[PDB]
């Protein structure tokens, strides 16, 4: 497994709930970068470099991902849920005598990221997501069309073991395969050999295979009751925000359902499919420097 | 592989899109049996022998599906399309002398039966769809609930070859998975066990495997969109019509009144079962053919 962080540390953060690990690296205000599926902390590669030089950057394997310990989940998924990571990551930032940081999320790690800032608003300076509308927005447009684009999120939500079953049987083919989908290529040409094969090592583990669905078992039930009293109770988050978006991703109109969810947020399209920090690395780290720079 | 149809003959049809698969029994006026996912023509051995008492039955596996053939599907899926198996089942009863026939159908056998009113009402002096609602309702009716209830339909309709790849694994665990899931007690108690091998057989050949996502393809795109175009037009079925469901069943998450938008003589009742009536309710489902179909 390849380096693909030159002058980054490697720790093992603890918590209550298991070792958090990631890759530091960087001096100045903290930031936070964090992964999604099917992916771990190394597709922030081609973006971290770029932001070290101007923050302390903290690249984390989410709660059960990449070489993070898998706390043992319930009939609720509690730990995987978005509530629950970010309670870990809160304690692991804590480990470190960060209270108070920037916050950058991609995919289920984003997912974290805005529930960590409904949830605990004073820990974050700053929030940035990437590609991705709230768990509830996704499940309200949940028609035809989108059943059939984001066929994941209930597939992958079906009950243990139908998806963890179907997946064993070739998974490298299954992980490739929604990298590539989900890509403007189509193929996966926009990605490092290296970094893929991070993603391929990861997902070949059965118990990482059912962490993850077991992320998207709490996507489909306690994330999307906890974003429906937000919105029932008109909660808004109020930490200063930025919003990224594929002009080809899925989340594509993302700066008018964010303005719903939060008071003071911009936004831009970057030409890219979902994966932006590796389909668009300059233009991805660019916006995020300008941003979260006082 | 056993015989669940004893005295009942076998036909090898030939069309213009390849061959059907058919048990042959009883005497007296033409019944079509169209069986669906992930089953084959077997599913109607507990109330093919009952109704062949009373008229000349014709089981048929599905084209692509059992042993009849599998055309070469394309991108639009077309062979799979309940427009052309309702054509290609047309021509198959042409060729034993059936130009105006009862019919039934479960689940996919259902969607090529009401295609086939909608398309060609002449070809039916009745029909009934054993629990199932139109393929345009079902998505009409798609949002978290039920993307999260009966998530079938969206994966198997996954560009090739994702659902073929997952499914090519543990092939057996899927389709035992499958027909236990949708029964009322969640199980495989209600099947006869060499049925269920019928199935499994079936169930482990790749080709047939990508036939049925073929099937979901077409259900998720084209029939879809005949569905809507008839919808949109106010067309009606004309052909008195029996819509039978399951209590449990996939349908009903009445079908009664969503099937009275789509037919204008319609008849229906629910039936304690899940959704595979015919070997969870043989008896009740045997006789409300009979009494419909000879009414
Ligand atoms: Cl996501
Ligand atoms: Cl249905």
């Amino acid at each position: 497994l390849a380096d693909l962080f030159p002058g980054f540390g490697s720790e093992w953060i603890n918590t209550s709930s298991g070792r958090i690990f990631a890759r530091v690296g960087g001096d100045g205000p903290p930031l936070l970068l964090l992964h999604g599926f099917p992916q771990t902390h190394v597709m922030w590669h081609r973006v971290a470099p770029k932001l070290a030089e101007r923050f302390k950057v903290i690249v984390a394997d989410l709660p059960g991902y990449g070489w993070s310990d898998m706390p043992e989940s319930d009939e609720q998924h509690t730990p995987y849920t978005k509530r629950a990571m970010a309670k870990q990551l809160i304690e692991a930032m804590e480990q470190l005598g960060h209270v108070h940081f920037a916050l950058a999320g991609h995919n289920r790690g984003a997912r974290v990221s805005y529930r960590l800032a409904l949830d605990s608003p004073g820990r974050l300076s700053k929030l940035a997501v990437l590609d991705i509308l709230p768990t509830y927005e996704y499940w309200q447009r949940m028609n035809r069309a989108y059943a059939l684009k984001i066929y994941h999120w209930s597939f992958l939500a079906q009950p243990a073991p139908l998806p963890e079953n179907l997946l064993g049987g070739d998974p490298d083919f299954y992980v490739k395969a929604k990298l590539a989908s989900w890509t403007r290529a189509g193929d996966l040409s926009a990605f490092d050999p290296r970094a893929v094969e991070h993603y391929r090592i990861a997902f070949a583990d059965p118990m990482r295979r059912h962490v993850m669905c077991e992320d998207y078992r709490a996507g489909a039930y306690a994330d999307f009751e906890h974003d429906k009293i937000d919105v029932e109770a008109g909660n808004k988050i109020p930490v200063p925000m930025l919003a990224l978006w594929g002009a080809s991703g899925i989340a594509q109109t993302p700066l008018d359902v964010w303005r719903k969810w939060a008071s003071d947020v911009q936004g831009a399209p970057i030409e890219s499919g979902h994966f932006l920090p590796e389909e668009a690395p300059d233009q991805t780290a660019e916006a995020l420097v300008r941003f979260f720079s006082a």
